[PDB]
């Protein structure tokens, strides 16, 4: 019983495999891809992430020990704790992403066999078309992030080359940007998994709307029960996704919080002390935009899933109003109403957050408060 | 199938059309008004808002570049970021109001054909009388805001005339007050749309109260089902209104937050440094009152709609208690109870906020915190 | 159809009538008291509150104008805004309590005729005994508050007598303590109304527990329907109480917030600048305790009502589990379950707050934040 | 009708009895332990806690009065209010734990007779095995905390021995660490009671999953009703546990808040003024970790219970989808669905908090805000 997969989870799964976030074999059997746990590639992922974290920590220690005057990035005693936190938070995020990738892939393989059964009753062509449309956004975001990483690395290398520390700065911050790449790939992987589930739930909503209200290929009485079972399976898959990614999700959220606190602090420091390096200002603005984009990538698929659940409730209420009174197609909708009341399809990472648009407002308020706190502490 | 409309959406729709927030043709067919998308007036609205935003940005740049000593409004380096934010937030609010007006009018025309069907089963005379009562408040609020705008503009013009910059200040801040007018008209338009829907839902509540409990013109068994379908249509219209105005609503909320942070800062600065211009103090107090009134205009209709939904729940519970046990008028109320449990009628702009009275407390607390933060930063 | 009343609303209603918070006639007909609107006593209440507010404002103006050095209470420029806010917040609270007393008494008379019908099906002796037990707490709290008011007034009078301003200070702060008395009486009136409704709902819970589970005087099938109607009436009375007292409740909550922000500020100022007047420290500690007691008086009855509602849910779940399957006493409990799901018995003043124990934590956190803000501003 | 108990509540109940948190007799009848109220041991617990609190307060007073220069712990005027709060908060926590232990043991004995009936229908061997697995964690945490207490006490004793105040410091802080031991034992007692109830509810979930979906020993129709009654009893036990421990829970939560505010302040003070005592830094880091562990011990069992309730909802939805339409095993699941909708199994201490993972985020944010407030106040 191989776990066939294709479309979105055929390209980003290979990218994550290359960067160590998806230790899966990729047998080319059939048109789709048969994925399975690849013990031996998990060891490679662990070795890669451990080497990157060790190199990043050693480079951070060397950059702290080289001195405030000599360092080009840490040109202040206060601009050493913030940069150290910046480095360590992405190190922790990449570690959580890789140290836990085998378990996440095991859960993914577990719910593959259920989501394929769900797709068979809806049409795999629609899911394949929707998943192939997310590859363009995947490539665009990955290319933008990689270009920003390369530009930042080159800028700092040329700045350190003036004082004859270009190779030292390259050695110290080589693994930092690889950890950035790993973190971004993990975020995109979660986002596209959630978007695939959202596409499945949208297909479920369309089927519930068009079949339960009289194109049909089935009586609506049996159709409502089939859709109820399908929604239970979809809720199971949503819970598995939320459980697998919960720790990476909370770590990514706190990393975005810390980064939206730190980067504006650096921009303000530059515009108040130097106003000299326009490249630094451009990079700081790009990094603030990138952190906002990361937050959006994390929170938007979950909000869309919640909106699709609300649409499910809307469709079900309309169907119950249009349903014949006291007929067979009135107790089948009662069971679905009880299901909708008992269960909501939402992403709660580790039970702390809710992963919705209201979470963005709270994080932005905390960012503003901690930013003004740092500004007061600097002065 | 023309979208007939009249009463509230016959006067403020013409005002919004004049200011570019409602690109609709206004054929005088029948007693009411037949509205439709008016491609060619949407182009006029886009040109108008683009010209206003360009003029406002150019005037802001000129006022920043004229110097702290020369400028009469920006008489401080710190009183340049706050004034720039003040200008740009209303520029963004007006842009969002106009760049998106055709789509909002399309959604409005979409739910017109449903809300007229809802009104036909309740009585168009009541809705026309209720909508005509909102025109007096519309005229009062618009006149008050326009008088305040004219007074502020004249005050600043006379202040700049002392240093020979009256025409310069007029050129720099001509479009700023037009953007204020557009923002206020957009707020009033949303408020009166929400109030019209609240009036419809109040009529629905009265019908549910008087018909399901034995003036009738219909058996209560069929009446409960008809009212359930009506409530589903009303929920659909509420969702369309919330989706159309969601981005303008969140932009208006953040603009009110920023303005309630900024205006008391200016008032405190004046009372601590000058205590000379009584006109400035009067204007600052009037502007604080106006921002509070704007917040109330935004949040009160949604709170009233939520209160009407709670009244619907109350009436339904009373009806279920009074209903005969095991009769036909017991499962019809079960469907309505399930509908009420699954669906609540509330305005959630873009999914972030909830647009209720509790939102006022949070915004006021944030206003106080950021205001004391600015006061600390000034000293 | 006179509105007979006795017990709790026979003593505190006379106290509130004396202080202008209950303009009701008190015909001694029957053992209980027949209350009705007393137009002519409402005029007396309005005149009394207007005179008190005018005297308080004039005294505040005179105390501000007498000078920082001459004033014994306002011995600082910063300790003039806080004291002015302290005075004006209780002035506003007393005004809201009295300007609105006739409408609150009208709503009270409206729900008297329903709550007496509720009591007749439960036993008026229990309600009379429970309401008579609240009179001891009423007298204790009123006596404690009056003693504190008299002690504070005497302390300030003797302090001003040293500089020959005892009669001036008496004239300036005569009405301030009368406004305190009015505010405290209003708080106690709301608290005891809510406690009476809580006692009624507790009787309802006991009846539901002992009658629906087989002392009975009625079959349980009809008993469940009677209790459902009773709970609907109790929810109506709760909503009327919340609507009548909502504005006084929110004003009292913000007054307690401001006072818990102000009084510790005065205590800290004294312990850092003088450490001389032990009477002042004792009074400040007593006032902090009094503000906490006021907060508890406001929030505890609502929390107890919510707890009684949760107990209702618990009892109903136990009854449904113990009920025969498919019998007549299974759909009667279904209606009650739907009623409990649709309606919760809670006090939401004007829709902003929730009036529960969690509200205490938020208010205390805001108190701490604003207190440390004032401490930072002083230094 | 003795209350037989064993496993977890056979070892920690003896530990709590020794430290005064469980005044119960421990007759060795049968394999398990028969516990009952032990009037005479409650007097011993009261005497012990009163003596400890009096000694702690006297030692705190002596340490404040010995002088800033002489004291080794309070080497600052500002580092006297924070240390006094540190001491008094654990004194209050231990007092609440012991002053209230007889009532908590009475409630525990009350719900013992219900939870044993619940266990009999599930299998006492599973509960005994699960409860015996918590003893290893109990011993580990108690040993770690005792080792930390002894190390801290010895460190401070040797530090005071340099200035010839080792016996004085021992006398002053002897009871402080005993109060710490009592607080930790109370936290572990609550945690293991909650974990035992979680194990019972997990057994209930497994039985509902395997029996209602066709190993059985009973038809599923009667099984669903039996499980509904069992869940009602489990909710009753959860409510009794939450009511008994509510005040200790809120006191422990505020103590953890205050300690996570205070300990990082001491660590920062040391790293900014001395950087000399590495033992002090190690102890401060260990104490921060211990306070975080205490918070986790408090909040994790409740979160696991809520997760088990969500799993109950999931299982019930799956069963309703798989249940035959219109059969007997469709209305039995309707009653259970109504039970799940009306009741959630959660720990709300005194009604203020919710005791979940989201509570950790709020407390951590408050910790950060108050910590930076103290840092600003120090400078
Ligand atoms: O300048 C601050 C920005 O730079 C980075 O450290 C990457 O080099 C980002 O983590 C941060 O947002
Ligand atoms: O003085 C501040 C006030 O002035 C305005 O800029 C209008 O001229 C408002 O935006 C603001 O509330
Ligand atoms: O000292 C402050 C205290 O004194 C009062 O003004 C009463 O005289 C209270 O409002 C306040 O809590
Ligand atoms: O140093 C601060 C730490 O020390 C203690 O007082 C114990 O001696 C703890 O309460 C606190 O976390």
């Amino acid at each position: 019983t191989p776990c066939l997969v294709g479309g979105a989870h055929a390209f980003i799964l290979k990218i994550s495999s290359f960067c160590g976030l998806a230790p899966l074999r990729f047998e080319p059997r059939s048109q789709e891809y048969a994925v399975t746990i690849s013990k031996g590639k998990c060891f490679y992922s662990y070795i890669l992430v451990t080497f990157l974290v060790i190199c990043t920590i050693y480079g951070l220690v060397a950059e702290i020990g080289v001195g405030v005057e000599k360092s080009v990035r840490m040109s202040s005693r206060m601009s050493q704790v913030v940069s150290a936190c910046d480095i360590l938070v992405v190190a922790v995020t990449a570690g959580v992403g890789v140290y836990g990738a085998p378990a996440r892939m095991r859960t993914m393989l577990s719910y593959m066999e259920n989501i394929v059964a769900v797709d068979r009753e809806l049409g795999r062509h629609h899911s394949a078309a929707t998943e192939r449309k997310l590859c363009a956004l995947l490539l665009l975001i990955l290319l933008s992030f990689t270009i920003l990483l390369v530009d930042d690395f080159c800028f700092y290398a040329m700045q350190a080359g003036k004082t004859g520390r270009q190779w030292e700065i390259v050695t110290n911050y080589a693994g930092f940007y690889f950890l950035w790449y790993i973190v971004m790939v993990l975020e995109l992987q979660f986002a596209f998994t959630a978007l695939s589930l959202r596409a499945r739930l949208k297909l479920f909503n369309e089927a519930l709307n068009v079949t339960a209200s009289q194109c049909l290929q089935v009586p609506p009485c049996e159709a409502v029960g089939r859709l109820s079972r399908m929604r239970c399976t979809l809720c199971e898959v949503t819970r598995h996704i939320a459980d697998g990614y919960g720790l990476p999700l909370v770590i990514i959220l706190m990393s975005t919080l810390l980064h939206l606190i730190v980067t504006p602090y650096f921009l303000i420091m530059e515009i108040i002390v130097s106003t000299h390096r326009l490249h630094f200002l451009v990079l700081q603005f790009l990094w603030c935009t990138t952190h906002l984009i990361r937050m959006l990538v994390v929170v938007e698929p979950c909000h869309y899933t919640i909106r699709e659940g609300k649409r499910t409730e809307d469709i079900l209420c309309r169907l119950m109003t249009l349903a014949p009174h006291g007929g067979v197609l009135s107790s089948r909708l009662e069971v679905l109403s009880r299901l909708l009341m008992l269960q909501n399809i939402s992403y709660s990472p580790l039970g702390m957050c809710t992963l919705d648009r209201p979470l963005m407002v709270t994080v932005l308020g905390a960012v503003t408060t901690y930013l003004v706190i740092l500004i007061q502490f600097q002065r």
